[PDB]
């Protein structure tokens, strides 16, 4: 490709990524920095209470660690709504066989929520309800049996993959490489996924030599995050099923919901 | 940074170490796999009979048993033709000793699995300097847990040498995966880091020259580098598993030791 289309294709999804998204990377560093109303922050129990009752979460019906697990699994299925919409703006992905799109979207978007939970951490906690809280990392870590377990490993992501120091339309072509993968089990067609995450390589590629111009071999390191995020998910899955296993006692029909 | 000589002459270096320290290239196990040459072919062993015809012909435990303990000597020496590539590896000796056992530890099985592809092909697999030649199917039919051990190795195989890397590629490949700075562990990651980066450097310009029409060669090779990680760790613990029924296995101390932790 030209270097003109790949610029073009970058803006595209930059452009797209910034409506998909409600909190983006550079608004949540100004809140983590302190370079912007203070968000209401969560330190212990009694914070938590007191959180919940001026933020009015919507998850909201239990004990203290499930209902922030249960906060956290409501917005995920936000999250997937929100990376299912903006994979339509991928050129080329709405045109692939239906079901192909189906495959790469459901196993993609745990990738992609982790990816996109580290620009809402620092190493001190997590931002949220669209930024108006910060939850902090001990009191997550904390949290008793197989839930502070849980938690943790999402911020030890989330330290290492932020020292590359993306910003948002970095992760607006990282988002789409990963879910344009061709090696998800059950696709149909692989050839015009490949060929579609083959452009969307090259304009990351540019995009970071342009963008990051002293980050030697910047290219190669996301690369890397990006195949490490393959094992990370699927313990975090292991650890999720267990959870439910050993804890649930949900509505049948919320169940469903987050099936 | 590097300059483009400066990455081309690290490329020379590190396949000419490379050919000095293995003694079996693709090349010429490709040469042997495809045939059309009578000098070069290789017995094939793909059932009871042909193993006991080529264990005299090639030179009193179960099959399996015996087959396993092919394969951990050679991954031994594998291990022996590792370690001594690393030496080349410009900066490497330099480094930390702590750092240098650890990143050979665990190094040495993402390498053997990407150098045993270069002697497999989707029926079978090079053995003994390839004179021999074992079938998928003969090892894919072991018993016990030995047969469902040996199709993994397979299963990699096949993907990774459908990227049609060379020799010339594999030695700098080979030489990134050993300085990779996030081994468990390391002392002073930073160095490792800046060797890998001019590495990854000289793989790039390598795959561009080398393979000019293959599309973003460099990051398919990438994303393979990273599913060795897991494909190493269902290794080990299978090994480790299989090992505690199978009392006829002993491991060999240098194995043992890469195990261990
Ligand atoms: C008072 C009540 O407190 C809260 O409501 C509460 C407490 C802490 C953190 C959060 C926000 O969390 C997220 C936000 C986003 C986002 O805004 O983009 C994306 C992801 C998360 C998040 N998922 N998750 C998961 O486990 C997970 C993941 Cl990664 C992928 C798929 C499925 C799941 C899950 F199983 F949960 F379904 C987390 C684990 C730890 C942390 Cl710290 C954050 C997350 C809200
Ligand atoms: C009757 C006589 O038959 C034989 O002599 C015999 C039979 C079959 C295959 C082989 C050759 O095998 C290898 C050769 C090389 C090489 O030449 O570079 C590297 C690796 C292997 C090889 N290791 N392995 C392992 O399990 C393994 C690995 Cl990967 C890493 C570390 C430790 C081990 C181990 F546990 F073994 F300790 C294999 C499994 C399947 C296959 Cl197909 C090949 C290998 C020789």
């Amino acid at each position: 490709m030209e270097s003109a289309d790949l610029r073009a294709l970058a803006k595209h999804l930059y452009d797209s990524y910034i409506k998909s998204f409600p909190l983006t990377k550079a608004k949540a560093r100004a809140i983590l920095t302190g370079k912007t109303k203070s968000p209401f922050v969560i330190y212990d129990m009694n914070s938590l209470m007191m959180g919940e009752d001026k933020i009015k979460f919507k998850h909201i019906t239990k004990e203290v660690a499930i209902r922030i697990f249960q906060g956290c699994q409501f917005r995920s299925v936000e999250a997937v709504q929100e990376i299912t919409e903006y994979a339509k703006s991928i050129p080329g992905f709405v045109n692939l066989d239906l079901n192909d799109q189906v495959t790469l979207l459901k196993y993609g978007v745990h990738e992609i929520i982790y990816t996109m939970l580290a620009s809402l951490m620092n190493k001190d906690g997590v931002l949220i309800s669209e930024g108006q809280g910060f939850m902090t990392r001990e009191f997550l870590k904390s949290l008793r049996k197989p839930f502070g377990d849980f938690m943790e490993p999402k911020f030890e992501f989330a330290v290492k993959f932020n020292a590359l120091e993306l910003d948002d339309s970095d992760l607006a072509i990282f988002i789409a490489v990963i879910i344009l993968s061709g090696d998800r089990p059950g696709l149909l067609n692989v050839k015009p996924i490949e060929d579609i995450q083959d452009n969307l390589l090259q304009a990351l590629e540019l995009q970071l030599k342009l963008n990051h111009p002293e980050s030697s071999q910047l290219f190669a390191k996301l690369l890397q995050k990006m195949t490490d995020l393959r094992q990370i998910v699927t313990e975090h899955v292991q650890l999720l099923q267990v959870i439910k296993k050993t804890e649930m006692s949900l509505h049948p029909l919320l169940q469903e919901i987050y099936k």
